[PDB]
């Protein structure tokens, strides 16, 4: 996107970008709805030859090109065997491929919205294209074979804009889970969509302790239309409008529900006498936003209002006639003077992109999937939140912005929302720490982004909901907004490894068949015997979770950091922010590294003195800060 590198705050003088080399030589694998290879994003132009190194091909056709890889886009395969081409009729696939690993292009927008160069956080990464989605939906089997396959053709970064629908299945079932599981031992990082099911608790998916489970937020820009009516008050309001400007004049006012026989503008329910010139105020519901623009526009409208069902807005309305989008409560203020009013008028302002402190951003999604962690209460998910809200990227060129009859709009670049949009955010910054740090785990990469993560908004308060308007939690946003310049030096890691992961799999009950599943061979029925985490929160996790059996229940979990800083010889002091009811004592409170002791270990106890609540827990030393974030459930 053209905006959410500034909000995140790259920049090519200093930090992630430049000490990453903006991804040069490492490889994004794509699992999504393939991609539109003629596109800009994929342009080639000042790049190295692919390295032998990479065992990926293009497979070609008629739909398919053998010209559409190149040195940008090397791999393009697709998996229906779970029931054609990598070719991307959707839009969603070039959408997120784009935003994690897009070449820089001039002057993108969405006809001027949301206008300057769209580039993938990682803009000079390799992209491998692996089509798992369908109209029928993304098959299990086809998922498991393409992160199979990436794994082999030794792709760098898995970015996954794929999960369930709704509540996660259990990992044994879920190819995400196993996929990634094999991805570890390679050092692949898998970097996921926590889904958009929120904002009720345990909808959060790809929810493995081995993925980056990424939840969606929003930054500081709006799509900006307001309604200002003819008694002088004012109403905020969005529209991605694209057609030839509205006059500069205030309109008759009607409500739907006086003008026609539907409050909800279906077709043919306006009556033209009533409507002539007029703005039409519009409910939301039966059908899409711009369908009822359609009907508003057949009856001779001069404009329309819709009300949507929800207290906030989210950019997202392609209206083809002059609209703007208000809140329910906005409607019905409009709607009660449109009734009541001797001369009601209004006038829609079309502000366009705005940028600025007003809301406060980021804010957690409304409809970002949500922790606890519906399968293992003690690992906190999702793990980061990133821009998922209204981002421009690429898209495909067989796809109209709505599916309106008379919606004949073919574009290069979409504005789209989705735990979807923020999951290649993160799975880009992965790719400049894979480049900055090529001795890393796929551990390190993933606690470096959430020791780093960021929980204060633009305002200087604890990051929002916008479901609330209130203080978010870790269930809401792990263990914050991803900060990538910080994420480049976070001083200690906490690190794992496969053999941790099986440990895992032991201690939350799984028998030899189904770790099996995971490790890929028949092992021994006694396994576990070998395995003694206790408790899953015992993982080596950059978050803690704790689930009280009882009201003066203690929980003891085990911690490893490893110095990853320039200096060998440093010193780390703790700093405890006690969840309420909550007693945290961390032993010891002190650490010092040096050659002979690069890790140490650390207890930490957590004692109910009492439903939900929330801390955090910090190491620094001169320069760094290790923050972790404490979820506790009754
Ligand atoms: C292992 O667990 C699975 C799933 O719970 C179960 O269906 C299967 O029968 C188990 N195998 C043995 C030998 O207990």
């Amino acid at each position: 996107d053209t905006h959410t590198p500034e909000f995140l705050g790259d920049s090519s003088n200093s930090g992630l970008w430049p000490n990453g080399n903006y991804g040069e030589d490492i490889i994004i694998g794509v699992l999504d709805t393939g991609v539109w290879p003629e596109h800009p994003s994929f342009s080639d132009s000042d790049m190295s030859d692919i390295p032998s190194s990479w065992k990926g091909t293009c497979e070609t056709s008629d739909d398919f090109p053998a010209s559409s890889c190149n040195k940008k886009l090397i791999g393009a395969r697709a998996f229906s065997k779970g029931i054609d081409s990598p070719r991307d009729i959707n839009g969603h696939g070039t959408h997120t491929s784009t935003t994690a690993g897009g070449s820089k292009v001039q002057n993108a927008s969405f006809y001027g919205y949301a206008k300057g160069q769209a580039r993938g956080m990682a803009t000079k990464a390799r992209i491998a294209v692996y089509k798992v989605c369908w109209s029928a939906g993304c098959p299990d089997t086809d998922i498991l074979a393409a992160m199979n396959q990436a794994i082999e053709d030794g792709v760098h970064v898995i970015s996954m804009s794929v999960g369930p629908q709704g509540y996660s299945p259990d990992y044994y079932q879920e190819a995400s889970a196993i996929g990634a599981f094999n991805a570890v031992k390679y050092g692949i990082i898998v970097s996921c969509s926590a889904g958009n099911s929120g904002p009720k608790p345990l909808t959060a998916g790809n929810i493995s302790p081995w993925i980056l489970t990424v939840g969606a937020s929003t930054i500081d820009r709006e799509f900006r239309a307001d309604v200002v009516l003819g008694d002088g008050r004012t109403f905020k309001g969005s529209s991605l409008y694209t057609g030839e400007p509205l006059q500069d004049e205030f309109f008759p006012l009607v409500y739907a529900g006086y003008a026609g026989s539907s409050r909800f503008c279906t077709n043919g329910s306006l009556d033209s006498s009533k409507v002539q010139g007029k703005i039409v105020i519009c409910d939301n519901g039966i059908i899409s936003r711009e369908e009822k623009g359609n009907e508003v526009n057949r009856a001779g409208g001069a404009g329309m209002i819709d009300v949507t069902a929800e207290d906030f807005l989210r950019a997202g309305d392609a209206y083809l006639f002059p609209a703007t989008t208000v809140t329910l409560t906005d409607g019905y203020e409009i709607e009660y003077y449109s009734v009541t009013s001797q001369s009601p008028t209004a006038k829609i302002v079309f502000l366009g992109t705005v940028i600025g402190n007003s809301p406060p951003a980021p804010k957690v999604a409304s409809f970002s999937s949500r922790g606890p962690n519906l399968w293992t209460p003690q690992i906190l998910k999702p793990d980061v939140i990133a821009p998922g809200v209204a981002i421009l990227a690429g898209w495909s060129g067989a796809a109209h912005p709505t599916d309106l009859d008379n919606d004949d709009r073919i574009v290069q670049f979409w504005l789209d929302s989705g735990t979807s949009m923020a999951c290649p955010h993160v799975s880009g910054i992965v790719a400049l720490l894979r480049k900055a740090h090529p001795s890393w785990s796929a551990a390190a990469i993933k606690s470096a982004l959430m020791t780093t993560a960021y929980n204060l908004d633009n305002s200087g308060e604890t990051i929002t909901d916008v479901a609330t308007s209130n203080a978010s939690t870790p269930f809401d946003r792990g263990a914050g907004h991803v900060h990538p310049d910080s994420a480049l030096d976070p001083g200690l890691v906490y690190d794992s490894d496969t053999e941790d992961y099986v440990s895992f799999l032991c201690a939350i009950g799984y028998n030899s068949t189904l770790i099996g599943i995971f490790t890929g061979e028949v092992p021994p029925s006694d396994i576990c015997d070998n395995y003694k985490l206790g408790s899953p929160g015992n993982l080596n996790y950059p978050s803690f979770s704790v689930a009280f059996e009882g009201d003066t229940s203690n929980v003891t979990y085990k911690r490893t950091v490893t110095n990853v800083g320039s200096s060998s010889d440093v010193v780390y002091r703790v700093k405890v922010n006690a969840p309420p009811s909550v007693d945290v004592s961390v032993s010891p409170s002190s650490l010092v590294f040096s050659k002979e002791n690069p890790s140490l270990s650390y207890e930490i106890t957590f004692t109910s003195t009492l439903a939900q609540s929330f801390g955090s827990i910090e190491w620094s030393d001169g320069t760094h800060s290790v923050r972790s974030p404490i979820a506790i459930d009754w």
